[PDB]
C-alpha cells in the first residue's frame, strides 16, 4: 500500500479488500469483485445453511469476477449467443459464495440508495457475473450503489429432506439472506445506505425478492422490492415439504445412495458434484416445461405456509413493489419440450400439436382442466389456423407461469395495504438472435433495465439508448422514494400507481408511456379463480 | 257474394271476407276447421280429421283460442297484453286462417305457414302481429297460420300409454300441414313450395318437423326465429313427463295410466291451468311445464342426437336470434329486476339470478358461468351485472343452441342463413335496459309498421318491407337474397369454416362473423362435459 490507487482500497468486517476502477461509457466506476460472504458450502457443508466468512489477513483482491455456483450448462444451440448470453462466464465451483459491489467514482460522498440484484435461472442455474446484470451503467450514470451476489442452485442450493439437520431446504435463500445482512453491516463503508436497500429480480430471482416478501428475518434486510417476469406464488417457484422428499430419495437412488436421512444425505456428500448435475432434470414427475427440480421448499421455516396462504393473508401496509412481465414470457420454452416448435423455423403447429403442448404446459392439469385451458384459448373463428394455434401455446405457458401469478401478487399486495407499480415491457431487441415469433421472451428487458445498450460496442439504435436511460430513470427513481416517476419532470406522463379498482399499469415501449387497465383480467380470473377449483 | 270469397275445400264450401291492407284488398279464410273438437274423451288424444260438413261454412272470424294461462301481472300493459288471447278460450280451437291476394293468385304461390311462440303453454294465431294481410298485399304471398293444442292439452304425456301419448300439440301443427297440402292449391298456393316459419316454442315447433320423418314431406323450406328443437327447454325425456303428468294428477286429486288420464278428463279445463306451473322441478326461469316429450315415436331420439347424426342435404333453413333474448325473463323470477325500474343489480342478485337462469347447474357450473360472465375490470358495476344476467338466459336458451343447430345442420349438408335482429321498434313500452326483447322482431317480418294508424317511422316502413322481402325471396327461392339488387351487400350462406350472418337493423346489411363464437363454446362444448 502506497503506489496503489486510494480510491479502490476499503476496509470491510471481514477485512481489506482493493477494487478495481471500471470503464463506463460516460466515465469510471469503483468495482468490488468477488467479495467472499460467507465460508466455502463444500464438504461437510454441502446442502447444510451458509455459515459467515471468517475473517482474513493482508488486502484482498476484489478486481476479478470469482467461481460461479455449480450448475448444468446449456449446449443446445453451440456457438449461439440466445443460449450462450446466459451461460457460466467463469469456473463452475462449489466454493462460489461471492458477492459485487459497483459503485461511483470517487465513491459517493453522502449514504447513496442500494440496489441488490437477484439471479433467475429456474433455481439450476445463474451467476451475478455475466454481461446483462454489469452494474457500471446504473452506477456512473445514475449514481446508484449495485449489488449482486452468487446463492447456491440445483440441488447444492435446493435439495431437501425435510425435517433433517443436514440438507433442512431453502439452503439457496439463505445464502441470499446472509449476503442482505452483509449489505447491513458493509455497505457503508462503500458510501451506500444500509437505510435504503432495493431487491430487484428477474424470474427465479423474482420469485427469491417474493419469499424474501414473505420471509419475517428478510423484511429487516431491505425496504423496496421490484419482480420481473417472476414470483414466490405460481406452479414452479415452490414444492411441498412431501414433494422435495420425493425428489431427493429418487435423486439419491439415481446416484446410488440408499433407512434415515443421515446415511442418505452423508452418502450424497460423498457424490462428485458433476454426478448430481447429471441426474437433476430426471426427478420431474412429469413431462413438463416452466418446472424446475430444486427449487424453494414450503417448509414451516423460512417459508411459514405456502406463498399462496402468505400473499392472501399478509399485511403489506410498508411495502413498495414495482411488478411486471415481458410481451411473450412462455415462447421461449416451447424450443425444448413441445414437439412442433424450434427457433430456427416458424413454429407453425397443429391442433393435435397444440392439445399435447397444452399437456406438458399445464403438467399438473386433469384431462378437464386440460380441456377448459384448450376451449379458453381456441380461436373458435380460427381453430385450426397454426400461426393462432403457435401463439395460443405461448399464451398458454406465459399466463400460467409469469402473467397471472403476476397479476394474482399485484392484487393481493394491493388489497392488503402495498403500493404496487405494474408494468409491461413490449420492446424486442433489435439485436435478438431468438427467432420473430418468440417476439420479447423472458429475460429480454434485463438489458435495457441495467442499461447496456449506453455501451457504443453492443450495437443498439440511439432510440434503444434514450429507452435504456428512461428505464434505469424509473427503476432508480423507485430504489430512491419508492416512486418510479422523476418529481421535477412534470411534462412526462405520470405512471399511475395499481389499484384493485382501477388496475393500472404502463406499456414500457420505445412510445412514451401508456396507461392501460387490467393485467390480462379475464384471463387470469380463469387460472386464479376458475382452475383452483378445477383440483376438487 | 263475392266470386273471390267462394272456396270449395274437401270437407265442403267455405266463405271468407275481403280485408283492407294499406295497399289493397286481401282474402282472408279464418277459423277453417282442420279437425275433430280435441274434447271431453279426446282429451290428450292425438287430433282426428275434421268430418264433412254441409252448405256454406263462414271463415270471416278468428275463432276459439286454445285454452291456456292469461298474463295478469301488468293490467292494461300493452308489453303483456299483445300476446294474451284475442277471442275466447275453448278446448274446441283447432282452427286454421288463410290469407291470399285479392282477386286469388292466378298461378300457384309460395306457401307460408306460420307457428307461433309461447313456451308451449300459450300462444293463439289470432294475435295481431302474426296478421297475414301486409305479406299477402305487398308480397303476393299464400299465408297458413294454425292453433295448435297448449299446455297439459297439448303436451301432458304418459309416455307409452295409448290415451296420453304426448306431442298432440305438434300432431296438431301436423295435420294443418296435412291439410294445407291437400287443399292449398283451391286458394292459389302452390303445395309444392311450403316454407314453415315460427318463433320461440314455434321456432322450436318447426325444428321438430325437420326432426320428424312423417312432417318431412309437408314443407321445402323452415325458418327458425328465437326458438331451436335442441337446447334446455324445448323437450323432456319420457322419465319427466312421467313424472310432471303425474304430479299435475295428484295436484288436482287423481285418481295405472287409462285410470289416471280418465280422472284427468273430468277435471273442468281451468284446473288444469291453475296448477300448470307447480310441477316444474326447480325455481327456473325459461322453463315450461307440458313440452314436446322424446318418445321414440314423433321424436326417435333427441333433438341432440337427432340434429348431430341427420341428413339435411334437401334443406334450406333461415336461422337468427335478436339482440336480447334474455332480458324479458328476468322480469318475473329474478328478484332485483323490474319493468318499472332500471334493474341495476348487486354480485350477490346476480349470482342468486345465474342458480335461477341455469336450474340443472351444479356449484361448479354455476361458478364456470358467474367467472365467465364477470367482466373483472368492473366486477361490482351494477349494469354490467344487470347486462350479464340477461346474456347469460339469453346465450344458455337461444343464442348457444341457435348456433349448435346451424352449425350442425351446415355441416351436415343443409343450406343456413343466419341472423341477428339488432332493432328496438320506436312504439316499445318495455324498458331501454330490456334492448329487444324476445318476440320483438315478429311485427317487422309481419309488416305491422306498413300500416300508418300504427305510428312506426318511416325508417321503420322501409326497414319492414326490406325483412318481407328476405322471408318471402327464402320462401320462393331458398335464399333471401334479392336477384332484382344487382347491388350489394349479400347475405352469404352460414358455414362451418367461415360463421357467416349479417346484422338485421336500419342500417344495410352487416356481414359478421361467427354467432358469440367464444361463449357458444363453452356453453356447447365445455359446459356439457360438467359432468
Ligand atoms: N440434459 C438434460 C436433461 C433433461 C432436460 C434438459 C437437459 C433441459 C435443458 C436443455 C437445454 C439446456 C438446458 C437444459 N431441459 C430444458 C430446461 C429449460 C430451461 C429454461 C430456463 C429457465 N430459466 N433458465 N433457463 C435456462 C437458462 N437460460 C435463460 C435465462 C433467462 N432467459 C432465457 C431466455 C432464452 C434462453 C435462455 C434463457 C432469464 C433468467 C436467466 C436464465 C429440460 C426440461 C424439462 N422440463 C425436463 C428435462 C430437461
Ligand atoms: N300463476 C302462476 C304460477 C306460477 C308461475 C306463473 C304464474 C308465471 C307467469 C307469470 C305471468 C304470466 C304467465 C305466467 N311464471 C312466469 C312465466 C313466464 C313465461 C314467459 C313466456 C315465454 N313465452 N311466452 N311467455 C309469455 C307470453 N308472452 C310473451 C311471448 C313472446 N315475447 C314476449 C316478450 C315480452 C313479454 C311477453 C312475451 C314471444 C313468443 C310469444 C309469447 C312462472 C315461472 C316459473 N319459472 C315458475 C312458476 C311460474
Ligand atoms: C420445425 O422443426 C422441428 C424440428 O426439426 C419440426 O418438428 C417441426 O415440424 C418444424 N416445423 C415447421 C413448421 O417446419
Amino acid at each position: 500500500e502506497g503506489r496503489e490507487d486510494p480510491q479502490l482500497l476499503v476496509r470491510v468486517r471481514g477485512g481489506q479488500l482493493r477494487g478495481i476502477r471500471l470503464k463506463a461509457p460516460g466515465g469510471p466506476v469503483s468495482a468490488f469483485l468477488g467479495i467472499p460472504f460467507a465460508e466455502p458450502p463444500v464438504g461437510s457443508r454441502r446442502f447444510m445453511p451458509p455459515e459467515p466468512k471468517r475473517p482474513w489477513s493482508g488486502v484482498l483482491d476484489a478486481t476479478t469476477f470469482q467461481n460461479v455456483c455449480y450448475q448444468y450448462v446449456d449446449t443446445l444451440y453451440p456457438g449461439f449467443e440466445g443460449t450462450e448470453m446466459w451461460n457460466p462466464n467463469r469456473e463452475l465451483s462449489e466454493d462460489c459464495l461471492y458477492l459485487n459491489v459497483w459503485t461511483p467514482y470517487p465513491r459517493p460522498a453522502s449514504p447513496t440508495p442500494v440496489l441488490i440484484w437477484i439471479y433467475g435461472g429456474g433455481f439450476y442455474s445463474g451467476a451475478a457475473s455475466l454481461d446483462v446484470y454489469d452494474g457500471r451503467f446504473l452506477a456512473q450514470v445514475e449514481g446508484a450503489v449495485l449489488v449482486s451476489m452468487n446463492y447456491r442452485v440445483g440441488t447444492f442450493g435446493f435439495l431437501a429432506l425435510p425435517g433433517s439437520r443436514e440438507a433442512p431446504g431453502n439452503v439457496g435463500l439463505l445464502d441470499q439472506r446472509l449476503a442482505l445482512q452483509w449489505v447491513q453491516e458493509n455497505i457503508a463503508a462503500f458510501g451506500g445506505d444500509p437505510m435504503s436497500v432495493t431487491l430487484f429480480g428477474e424470474s427465479a430471482g423474482a420469485a427469491s425478492v417474493g419469499m424474501h416478501i414473505l420471509s419475517l428475518p428478510s423484511r429487516s434486510l431491505f425496504h423496496r422490492a421490484v419482480l420481473q417476469s417472476g414470483t414466490p406464488n405460481g406452479p414452479w417457484a415452490t414444492v411441498s415439504a412431501g414433494e422435495a422428499r420425493r425428489r431427493a430419495t429418487l435423486l439419491a437412488r439415481l446416484v446410488g445412495c440408499p433407512g434415515n436421512d443421515t446415511e442418505l444425505i452423508a452418502c450424497l456428500r460423498t457424490r462428485p458434484a458433476q454426478d448430481l448435475v447429471d441426474h437433476e432434470w430426471h426427478v420431474l414427475p412429469q413431462e413438463s416445461i416452466f418446472r424446475f427440480s430444486f427449487v424453494p421448499v414450503v417448509d414451516g421455516d423460512f417459508l411459514s405456509d405456502t406463498p399462496e396462504a402468505l400473499i392472501n393473508t399478509g399485511d403489506f401496509q410498508d411495502l413498495q413493489v414495482l411488478v411486471g412481465v415481458v410481451k411473450d414470457e412462455g415462447s421461449y420454452f416451447l424450443v425444448y419440450g413441445v414437439p412442433g416448435f424450434s427457433k430456427d423455423n416458424e413454429s407453425l403447429i397443429s391442433r393435435a400439436q397444440f392439445l399435447a403442448g397444452v399437456r406438458i404446459g399445464v403438467p399438473q392439469a386433469s384431462d378437464l382442466a386440460a380441456e377448459a385451458v384448450v376451449l379458453h384459448y381456441t380461436d373458435w373463428l380460427h381453430p385450426e389456423d397454426p400461426t393462432h394455434l403457435r401463439d395460443a401455446m405461448s399464451a398458454v405457458v406465459g399466463d400460467h407461469n409469469v402473467v397471472c401469478p403476476v397479476a394474482q401478487l399485484a392484487g393481493r399486495l394491493a388489497a392488503q395495504g402495498a403500493r404496487v407499480y405494474a408494468y409491461i415491457f413490449e420492446h424486442r431487441a433489435s439485436t435478438l438472435t431468438w427467432p420473430l415469433w418468440m417476439g420479447v421472451p423472458h429475460g429480454y428487458e434485463i438489458e435495457f433495465i441495467f442499461g447496456l445498450p449506453l455501451d457504443p460496442s453492443l450495437n443498439y439504435t440511439t432510440e434503444e439508448r434514450i429507452f435504456a436511460q428512461r428505464l434505469m430513470k424509473y427503476w432508480t427513481n423507485f430504489a430512491r422514494t419508492g416512486d418510479p416517476n422523476d418529481p421535477r419532470d412534470s411534462k412526462s406522463p405520470q405512471w399511475p400507481p395499481y389499484t384493485t379498482a382501477a388496475q393500472q399499469y404502463v406499456s414500457l415501449n420505445l412510445k412514451p408511456l401508456e396507461v392501460r387497465r387490467g393485467l390480462r383480467a379475464q384471463t387470469c380470473a380463469f387460472w386464479n379463480r376458475f382452475l383452483p377449483k378445477l383440483l376438487s
